[PDB]
């Protein structure tokens, strides 16, 4: 084989774990290389941690460390693993940089974290993974076995999943 | 009306590693319940998959796989499959003109679903994708790559497709 | 085979569980229950539940019902799964009610939810199983692989583990 | 002096169905890597066990196991071990008057720990507790409950000790 595929990591839900300090989740390593690891790759891929901070906390800067972040990739199809309560702002955020107009970028994470019984990470790893293999220039979310446009997207709190507007 | 959401891809299980379960009476794995069905379980899709069973068995056998993927509505198909005879499989799939307007990807597990450190649900979603993304034509998902399988083929001791230069 | 063993469910960590409306852990379906499905067991088990009260949050009241909960199992042999930092206080209670002297209650729980990877659940359930039917009438707690006398252990927050005082 | 937490037990792996993994080479399981350690990894200790390795093979392999058992300076011992010739190992043992001091169980699982809905896990530490808790002699714990190995029999089909009443 596929065109190399660089993977930058934003935190999230995705990437919880417990710790006994905090009596609960924190934000931990990426649970993208756990999956990875036992793939079996054939392909060029390579992983880059960006943050570990609250998603529902990305200021625009925060949101503009990423979008120049993943301009330094000179790699043309991105996956980037990230928080879902922000993930509709980071996304739109980037379908508007010039910059980045020649890549395939996609935004997935996880309802539950991965390190969670029960988590849709896996399954969204693998299917982030083709999308950002498969699909045209631009920024996707892809979640729930289906590739969501930005500007026409929501989370629905009620169904507890993207919805189109 | 309101939103319906689509269910473009039917899923066929033909058995295979990923599919393989242990039973106490034969004190080692047999081919069990279609693991696929458990990963899409949790995969909070926004449609759903029909998925159908066609075989647990270990020239005919490949005849009655092209009847049910040429009978299925669905343009977008994913078959999983054992990864000794996946190639056999796909290069007939591929010379039935009845499958011309068909997405027909075909997929499984190097380790079966049910033992630790598995490919099986990181294939399961990148397969999905690629059912929904590819051109049609018939291929071989696995390693987070797409392969055709008239070049391609099965390394038993390296749990591995290869190209044919 | 054994004595009849009761077990009483009061939460804690070891039952902790993802849920998208909290964004995070609360007390979930006793974990005791998932490991005992799987367990094969031959003797007299059953499970009562009693509390998913934040276990930090337990009063005098909360403990003292637990007590004549415990009374109301004609069973001599009693698992208690409970929170970690309140469990001291609740084995010293229960070791002071003449009702239970008659009784082995042991108190057991996790440093990580059963439900998250990398937990110590499983096997503090087992070992605290073993230790409900094997142990003289007496309150304990079973944790770390070992047995702790309540009047003389507390948790030490610097090194995760109950210890002696 | 500062407390030191002793190590009492001491762990035997002869291999069996808990310790059975994936490869791909066998397209098959083969007896891997001891399970208990893994277990163990997690269980968060006080103190720590010496796991030592025994066999990996599916009457002079009971003799090896007694010397090792009785060479030993620990005085209680888990032997894990498969369960179709658990009994013949156990009554074996049961005979070296060198064992007269010993507290000796023999457990396993009838699935193995590395494929889901194992029994392993529990096993582990109900026997861990058994071995510490017991009375000098020789044991086999499983489903929960201790046997006599005089006294017992192994239901092949069933994945099941049982008495012989
Ligand atoms: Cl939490």
């Amino acid at each position: 084989s596929p065109s190399p595929l660089r993977i930058f990591t934003a935190g999230g839900t995705i990437d919880a774990d417990y710790r006994l300090e905090e009596n609960g989740l924190v934000v931990g390593d990426p649970f993208v290389a756990e999956v990875l690891k036992t793939a079996r790759l054939a392909g060029a891929v390579s992983i880059v941690a960006l943050s570990r901070k609250d998603s529902l906390d990305f200021t625009e800067a925060d949101r503009e460390a990423i979008g120049r972040a993943v301009g330094q990739a000179v790699e043309d199809h991105i996956l980037l693993t990230h928080g879902t309560d922000t993930m509709v702002e980071t996304a739109r955020y980037l379908g508007g940089l010039p910059e980045l107009a020649g890549k395939t970028v996609v935004l997935s994470g996880a309802m539950v974290p991965g390190r969670v019984g029960g988590s849709d990470a896996a399954f969204n790893i693998g299917f982030a993974c083709a999308a950002a293999l498969m699909l045209a220039p631009g920024v996707y979310i892809a979640m729930h076995g289906k590739v969501f446009d930005p500007a026409k997207t929501r989370k629905n709190r009620g169904l507890g999943r993207f919805e189109p507007i």
